[PDB]
């Protein structure tokens, strides 16, 4: 009744609404389906964040303002509250005489307030149907896309009296402008300078970067957070910021999606000139292959990368024990600090053709399809990541396709429809397939030899549109005697830290790093047989001493050489 | 020709009982096939990924139909419709592209029947969302050798 004057004109007439920019088409649409004779009630439609709350809001500051039509001049719109009509109204009957006393006193205006039910789905509110259809109230609504289907379009009596004046998601370039005329009301709340490179470097980088929001509401709040950032530095304890600036909003950015565009420029700059360096410091041997890793992950730091595929995309085809899901986890150790940071899949998990429904989860109506897949929801909920699809040698196309698409454009969908990009991501796929290829006919074939063994795969699969969509088909060599060496004293490095926290400090010698380099080299398994000969000829030695007491902590195990056999003494 | 049955049919003149362009884009791997449908998208709505891309992704399971068509009446993910209908009901007027046609099931074309001859696919929900003012493109790669 007289509870309900809910004037959002009157906070446009005291300037509380923040000014709407260039919706001045459906506005448009707006205005003239509020003014006809028979059901003029609009429903501003369309996605979330789009806009549409914020068109009512360009109603109520055209009304006041005067650039409407002669006939719209001097409306009033009225935000009817859903919550505010069913509070307390406890009683029988006391909703019903809540909402027809509103009802009453919208027809004593004779047709001069435009009311606004924002989030209209959540019209209790039973009985408004016959007064929308006469045009006796004039309703703007404002509900999303998926809540008016799944209330208002339940009602099919309900959702004949609405006209559904659909509210796009705007571009790039119409952002910039929503921005340019926004931030001075940002600049005004933080006391911040938001600088034209921030604006057009916020609807660029959000728009791109974020796919789960809209367009308008991404690059708005990037600035609403930079400059919210801006303003902690301006406070907590020239060389600050008083100014919002395009390297601010990508900080804002790299950490809330993983990785900005321009946070580089001091230290991290310098580690990723020596990658080749940091990724050899795990993975000896396989320059071409390191090199081939390293140029993407530059590629996307330096901001070169195609912004529609991966960040990279290899197929890791060597032999067996030579580094190709050692680089993949010295590749996520280096960019995230920890081996098992990447999204690995088996890919020998999935043989089948029903094995396709995990990486990508159920269709709608089965079981777990609220769950989900943990390829697309590993990479939606971490969008820069480094994904291992290991052992990638299957037979059916149907599980090979879903990686037509992650390759190339970057996306991939849910089963719950969901589409989860891939373009911030590193894929790799190391199978086994140029294996007797490799070992034998070594040289100067320069990945044209061993890719015809991974195109001849077409009998089953590996079909030439997959091998088209991979950015790096690598050589993988098979390990040397002066690798397997170097090797050694990896896992070497790797034991002893497995023994200081035990408490044993290992010395080795000279000829017993000999003997593991002699004995753990073979040309066919790899790296593996070394790391056999450690747990065979140093670590079964010193279990038989660290068990049977026969080794203190603290004195230095001397790994001398008895007759070819490394033996273990302090 | 696909600047051909756009031309033939922008306010509508066309055949109006099925859509404005139905097309097989056959070729070898590399030659434009998917980018014509992001050229075409990016000329009627200015944006590349402003149409209804669906990828063959997880489509040819036995029943993957109920997610570009929407699950039956009274199943989990039935309250959020499907992928496909949902997308047309919203924007009659759009450009769907079925990248890789043939790497679905032969059960997605026999509800993709209806929507290329009777221009109209009922959904799982169970209502008739018309397709006459979209363009379907089916991007494939047989006879490519
Ligand atoms: N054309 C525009 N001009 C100025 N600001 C805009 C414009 N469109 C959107 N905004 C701003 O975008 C933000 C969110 O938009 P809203 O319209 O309030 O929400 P929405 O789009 O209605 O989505 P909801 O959550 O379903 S109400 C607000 O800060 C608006 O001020
Ligand atoms: N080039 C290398 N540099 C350092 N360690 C290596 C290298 N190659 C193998 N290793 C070691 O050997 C093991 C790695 O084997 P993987 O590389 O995971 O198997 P693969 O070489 O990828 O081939 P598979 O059997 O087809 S998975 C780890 O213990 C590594 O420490
Ligand atoms: N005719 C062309 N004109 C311009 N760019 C092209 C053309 N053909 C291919 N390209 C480029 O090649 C890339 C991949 O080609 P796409 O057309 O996307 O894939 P496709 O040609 O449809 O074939 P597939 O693998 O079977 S889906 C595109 O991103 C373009 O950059």
């Amino acid at each position: 009744l007289k509870k309900y004057t809910i004037d959002l004109t009157e906070r446009a007439e005291q300037g509380k609404l923040d000014p709407v920019i260039g919706r001045d088409e459906e506005i448009r649409r707006t205005i003239q389906v509020l003014q006809r004779r028979t059901k003029n009630n609009p429903v501003l439609i369309g996605e979330p964040g789009v806009g549409k709350t914020a068109i009512v809001e360009g109603l109520a500051q055209r009304i006041i303002n005067g650039e409407v039509p002669e006939g719209l001049k001097g409306r009033r719109v009225l935000a009817l509250d859903m919550g505010a009509l069913v509070a307390g109204a406890k009683y029988r009957g006391e909703f019903e005489e809540r909402l027809k006393g509103v009802l009453n006193d919208l027809a004593k205006q004779e047709g001069n307030v435009i009311l606004f039910i924002d989030e209209l789905h959540t019209m209790a509110g039973n009985m408004l149907k016959p007064a929308l259809a006469r045009g006796e109230l004039h309703c703007v609504g404002a509900t999303t896309l998926d809540e008016y289907r799944q209330y208002i379009e339940k009602d099919a009596a309900l959702e004949r009296r609405f006209q559904k004046v659909f509210v796009a998601e705007p571009s790039v370039e119409d952002t910039i402008a929503i921005l340019r005329g926004l931030k001075e009301r940002y600049e005004l709340h933080h006391h911040v300078q938001i600088t034209d490179p921030a604006i057009v470097a916020a609807a660029t980088l959000s728009h791109r970067y974020i796919a789960d929001r809209q367009l308008p509401d991404k690059a708005i709040d990037l600035i609403d957070e930079a400059a919210s950032s801006i303003r902690m530095q301006i406070d907590s304890k020239r060389l600050l910021r008083n100014k919002v600036t395009d390297a601010e909003i990508a900080e804002v950015l790299a950490r809330w999606t993983g990785i900005p565009v321009s946070r580089m420029m001091e230290s991290e700059r310098e580690k990723l000139l020596r990658m080749e360096q940091e990724l050899h410091h795990r993975v000896i041997g396989q320059n071409e292959a390191v090199d081939a890793v390293s140029n993407a992950i530059r590629r996307s730091r330096a901001g070169l990368a195609d912004p529609n595929r991966p960040i990279g995309s290899f197929l890791f085809l060597g032999p067996t024990g030579v580094g190709k899901t050692e680089l993949c986890k010295a590749l996520a150790n280096f960019m995230f600090d920890s081996d098992e940071a990447m999204v690995r899949i088996d890919m020998s998990e999935f043989m089948e053709k029903h094995s396709v429904s995990r990486l990508v989860g159920a269709p709608p109506g089965y079981v777990g399809y609220e769950e989900g897949g943990y390829l697309t929801e590993a990479v939606r909920r971490r969008p820069y990541s480094v994904i291992l699809l290991d052992e990638v040698e299957k037979a059916h196309p149907d599980v090979f396709n879903i990686l037509l698409q992650v390759l190339d454009d970057g996306r991939l969908t849910d089963g719950q429809g969901r589409t989860v990009d891939f373009r911030n991501t590193v894929v790799i796929m190391t199978s086994n397939l140029g294996s007797d290829l490799i070992q034998e006919r070594f040289g100067e074939l320069d990945y044209a030899h061993m890719k015809e063994l991974v195109l001849g795969v077409v009998s089953h699969n590996f079909r030439p549109e997959f091998i088209n969509r991979i950015d790096e088909v690598v050589v993988f060599h098979p390990l040397g005697e002066q690798h397997i060496a170097s090797i050694a004293q990896i896992q070497l490095k790797r034991l002893y830290k497995r023994l200081e926290e035990r408490g044993y400090e290992i010395h080795i010698s000279d000829e017993a790093l000999k003997l593991l380099s002699e004995n753990g080299y073979d040309p066919v398994y790899g790296a593996r047989p070394l790391k056999r000969a450690i747990q065979q000829q140093i670590e079964n030695p010193l279990a038989q001493q660290i068990l049977s007491g026969e080794l203190v902590p603290g004195k230095v195990i001397r790994l001398e050489v008895n007759e070819d056999r490394i033996v273990a003494v302090q």
